[PDB]
């Protein structure tokens, strides 16, 4: 007997399946933007710029999404603002040096804020008329780590402040301020965060520089073309594999899975990598839907065993169904691994492999405990669950695409360092707080909520204030492990930051599909008029 399959539908047909670039525009975009970059590059290595417009001249590119063109010139002119470091004396420009040097690894001192308080560490009220200050403090707030408890009332007071003043400021200030409450800069999806600001905001703003403005809009639908370019040859791929047929049990997502992927990274350079990726969250699914409705501890043992062995000869102890799982699942690291010879990095694969083989032990106890009833202790629960949340298998398989990630790389990865620990635990305690009704109703006694309420012998609301701490801890630790010196490239810690980004916007509000429809829509869907 099996489970009900209810799920849903892809609701987007087939409208991503084939998708013709014509050259002719993107020739002349890639023209024209090489013009625009040049003009831009030229602005930022403007001399006689004062501290304020610099930082929003940087800010500015950074929100537009072309930030990407000016890696070093923005690094030198933040390290020597870094290093002068002049203290200047309005909130506003205060918090803006604050912010882009922290997310950008450098360590400026929290002390920059003190004159904006009073004798007893709290932000002066005074300030409570200075909207631009107070946005530019509550984007701040979100970057801040362990060592920053100046810094520990900022968002309440911004906030506050910020929602009094919302109603009668001028447009598009209001949307922005509007906009920033509901989803702060740096916890949300790069591309999402850039397709808001260029369409509602900047094209919108009076003094907006027509240079930049064309320049973001320009880059943005070329960038679309090669995603969308992407996501057909990606729904090639997962339309002749048929498993909408064959494993009629799974859910039908690789448009949802390749949306994950272009917030773990959207840039050019990133296409193989991006390809790669969605391949993998796209089988792992399929996996979890095994394990989650269908598969049944028999069938589940021997797939789990089959896996850990790893052999294409070990296909006829399976079940006919699983026969079809596992052997796509050895067809595509095999397919990896011949991706990466022509560059000689075949054999980081294997790093994949063994989260791959993680995970299906971790899902594999996930059900035992399920079919006993059992409720662990949250230590317990957790030291499989984060596993389950497929992020260690993310994060790992986000390097193979990357050209640059060596095996020294995927080393310091598979000891789990903190900054990845803390991706993985935002992730459980996000999913664990928006889907504890659902699986509860289901019975499912280890649901992490549950586990912590009878663990700490707590109500659920003081279980889910307890999770909602503990991703707290886990954001301070991400801006912590960005910090100089990084004991692997900044390069390699982004695709981390971006994972926890990416599971914050997906719930944003207590599904996820309909939360990520408008998302895929503006980013894949519709361009950018100009
Ligand atoms: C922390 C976790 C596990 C999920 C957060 C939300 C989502 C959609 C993450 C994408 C990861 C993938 C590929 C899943 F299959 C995730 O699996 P499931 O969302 O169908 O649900 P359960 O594994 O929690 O049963
Ligand atoms: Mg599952
Ligand atoms: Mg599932
Ligand atoms: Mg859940």
């Amino acid at each position: 007997v099996r489970p009900v399959a209810d799920f849903s539908p892809s609701l987007w047909g087939d409208q991503f399946l084939s998708f013709s670039i014509k050259n002719q525009v993107a020739e002349k975009y890639a023209k024209e933007i090489e013009a625009l970059k040049e003009q831009t590059r030229n602005m930022l290595l403007a001399t006689g710029m004062k501290l304020a417009d610099t930082l929003n001249l940087i800010d500015t590119i950074e929100r537009l999404g072309i930030s990407y063109h000016f890696e070093k010139e923005i690094d030198d002119i933040l390290d020597q603002i870094y290093n002068q470091n002049s203290n200047c004396n309005d909130l506003c420009t205060s918090a803006l040096q604050f912010r882009l040097l922290r997310q950008h690894g450098f360590n400026i001192s929290p002390e920059i804020f003190s004159k904006f308080q009073d004798e007893n560490g709290k932000f002066k009220e005074s300030l409570a008329s200075d909207v631009l200050g107070l946005l530019n403090l509550y984007e701040a707030s979100h970057v801040r780590t362990h060592a920053d408890d100046i810094l520990e009332d900022a968002l309440a007071f911004s906030t506050i402040h910020l929602e009094s003043a919302a109603p009668h400021l001028k447009s598009p200030l209001r949307e922005q301020v509007t906009h920033a409450l509901e989803q702060c800069l740096h916890k949300g999806v790069p591309r999402v965060e850039t397709r808001f600001f260029i369409s509602s905001i900047y094209d919108k703003e009076q003094s907006k520089n027509n240079v930049l403005l064309r320049f973001a809009k320009l880059d943005f639908n070329l960038l679309q073309m090669l995603h969308k370019q992407e996501l057909a040859q990606v729904s090639r791929w997962w339309k002749d594999l048929d498993f909408v047929t064959t494993l009629p049990y799974a859910r039908d997502r690789v448009v949802e899975c390749y949306f994950w992927t272009l917030g773990v990274y959207f840039e050019p350079q990133y296409s193989q990598a991006r390809v790669m990726l969605v391949k993998t969250i796209s089988m792992i699914s399929i996996v979890d839907d095994t394990f989650d409705a269908y598969g049944t501890v028999k069938e589940l043992e021997a797939y789990t065993d089959a896996i850990q062995r790893w052999d294409i000869n070990e296909i006829d102890r399976l079940p006919d169904y699983m026969k079809i799982s596992y052997k796509a699942i050895l067809d595509l690291y095999k397919d990896y691994e011949k991706e990466l010879s022509s560059a000689g990095r075949s054999h980081i694969v294997c790093h994949a492999i063994e989260r791959m083989k993680e995970i299906v032990r971790n899902y594999n106890v996930e059900s035992t405990w399920f079919i006993e009833g059992y409720t662990p202790p949250v230590s317990e629960y957790l030291s499989n669950a984060l596993a389950t949340t497929t992020y260690y298998l993310l994060a790992t398989t986000s390097y193979l695409g990357m050209k640059s990630a060596t095996e020294q790389d995927f080393e310091w990865l598979s000891k789990n360092p903190k900054i990845l620990e803390a991706s993985v635990i935002i992730c459980r305690v996000i999913d664990d707080t928006a889907t504890y009704e659902v699986e509860k109703s289901r019975g499912q006694i280890a649901t992490g909520i549950e586990c912590c309420m009878r663990d700490y012998g707590i109500s659920t609301k003081e279980a889910m204030a307890k999770f909602q701490n503990m991703a707290e801890t886990a954001w301070k630790d991400i801006n912590e492990g960005l910090l100089r010196p990084t004991p692997v490239s900044t390069e390699f810690l982004t695709p981390i930051l971006n994972l926890a980004r990416i599971i914050e916007v997906t719930y944003i509000h207590n599904h996820p599909e309909k939360v990520l429809k408008p998302h895929i829509i503006n980013l894949l869907v519709d361009s950018i008029k100009i």
